[PDB]
């Protein structure tokens, strides 16, 4: 069947694990995933096409890695994550997506922007200056819920439709 | 006499100290309290009761304390400070929050929102934003500059009169 | 001819470097300039006056200096930078500021606000927030892009401005 290779990365905290986790094992880990990759998969059926999502779950840059840029590179779209209550994270995206266009080589790389922790109300980016940003890109911006699960079917499942176009 | 025993909690830098000697003593200290614990007393009367306020001033997450959450556990009701120029302070509430709602083993704990430094225009917390957190806390959120007195005695009176609601 | 001398101030990566080439040297500078203190020179013809902008661009607080303060010291005029897309060094404007005041020892020397990066998106410092630190100031502020060079220009020749009116 049709393999899609999404990788999320984002600032250390944000939520990246947690979103991950909440898609593949429908629940929401409250702890903090200590590890600096971990790969998942998924059999799903996304708009009349079973699919498998080869996930990789990468730590912020906050953290060192082991080949983070080789397995990135492995990557067809990338989810950028930031918290909706974490301006620095929100701010640290661009070089995010930096990286990205290096260790891809490409300007065009398949992409989501995905603000996180949107349960919170210690909201300091507001929906429109996430809009902003994403619109600079060329991307679609979602947000999304780990703890609730609102939004993190359609972040997912988001980024594979703009694989689909690429 | 009523005593009520009142708790400081939030960042550091903040206006902790600040606001605490400004309500005891009239006057804005410029300078950092090195302090990580004191203890002050005001008798006053409040809305035609006298009272004895006891005030647990203790410093941020940051610095290490002696007895900090035993310390907190004696405190009846908590006002948790952020400044109004430093966005990450305002992120950092719930965190204050939750150990407060941990420490006092309650998820029904009274509580007043405060945004300090309100006479400074570096302003990267609006008051919508807070007022946001304060809704969803379920608690007031009011506005003091510990240089000015603006809203001091409004902000410790509020959090007497929370206490007097649970 | 007039020699006006200009000092640029503010936090660590916020362009301080990239604005002052961009004004002499006509190119962006995609690296970060290593130095902590560098001097520049540009004669030029400002409203009718034939002009020697003396310049000197400091590194951010974080940076340790020879001389900082007695290099600033020589100043007339000020530009306090920060970056659009980097809230923390928009707060620390108010320290630079103080700074300023008291290596001149006054409370009126002449300053411009500049809001720099603004070709990127990643906005967290919205323009009229800026806008009400400069007004408390009593100061113009603009936004500047040393990539595609906006505001540039207007940035320095408005501090000479400012410097003519004191
Ligand atoms: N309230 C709330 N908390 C969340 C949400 N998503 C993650 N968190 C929390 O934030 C903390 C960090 O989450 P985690 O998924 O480990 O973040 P990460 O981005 O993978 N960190 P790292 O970069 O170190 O791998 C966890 O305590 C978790 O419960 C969310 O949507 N809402
Ligand atoms: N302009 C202004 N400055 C304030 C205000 N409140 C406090 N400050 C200043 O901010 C600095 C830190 O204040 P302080 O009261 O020591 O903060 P704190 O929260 O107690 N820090 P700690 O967590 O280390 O105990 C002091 O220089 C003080 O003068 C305010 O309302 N306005
Ligand atoms: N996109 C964009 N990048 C900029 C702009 N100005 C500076 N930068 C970038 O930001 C980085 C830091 O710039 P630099 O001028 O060295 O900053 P600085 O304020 O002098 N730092 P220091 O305090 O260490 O001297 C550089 O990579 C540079 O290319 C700008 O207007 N737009
Ligand atoms: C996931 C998360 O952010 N938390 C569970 C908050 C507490 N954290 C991060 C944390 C980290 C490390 C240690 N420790 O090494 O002892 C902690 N002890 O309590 N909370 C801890
Ligand atoms: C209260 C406050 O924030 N200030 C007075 C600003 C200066 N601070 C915090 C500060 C701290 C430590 C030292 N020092 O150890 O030498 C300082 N020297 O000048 N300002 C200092
Ligand atoms: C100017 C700037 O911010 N950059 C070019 C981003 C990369 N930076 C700052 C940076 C610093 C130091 C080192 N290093 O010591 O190896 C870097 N290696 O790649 N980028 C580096
Ligand atoms: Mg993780
Ligand atoms: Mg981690
Ligand atoms: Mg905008
Ligand atoms: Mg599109
Ligand atoms: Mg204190
Ligand atoms: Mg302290
Ligand atoms: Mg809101
Ligand atoms: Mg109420
Ligand atoms: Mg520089
Ligand atoms: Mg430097
Ligand atoms: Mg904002
Ligand atoms: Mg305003
Ligand atoms: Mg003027």
């Amino acid at each position: 069947m049709t393999e899609y290779k999404l990788v999320v990365v984002g600032a250390g905290g944000v939520g990246k694990s947690a979103l991950t986790i909440q898609l593949i094992q429908n629940h929401f880990v409250d702890e903090c995933d200590p590890t600096i990759e971990d790969s998942y998969r998924k059999q799903v059926v996304i708009d009349g096409e079973t699919c498998l999502l080869d996930i990789l779950d990468t730590a912020g840059q906050e953290e060192y890695s082991a080949m983070r840029d080789q397995y990135m590179r492995t990557g067809e779209g990338f989810l950028c994550v930031f918290a909706i209550n974490n301006t620095k994270s929100f701010e640290d995206i661009h070089q995010y997506r930096e990286q990205i266009k290096r260790v891809k080589d490409s300007d065009d790389v398949p992409m989501v922007l995905v603000g996180n922790k949107s349960d919170l109300a210690a909201r300091t980016v507001e929906s429109r200056q996430a809009q902003d940003l994403a619109r600079s890109y060329g991307i679609p911006y979602i947000e999304t819920s780990a703890k609730t699960r609102q939004g993190v079917e359609d972040a997912f499942y988001t980024l594979v439709r703009e694989i689909r176009q690429h």
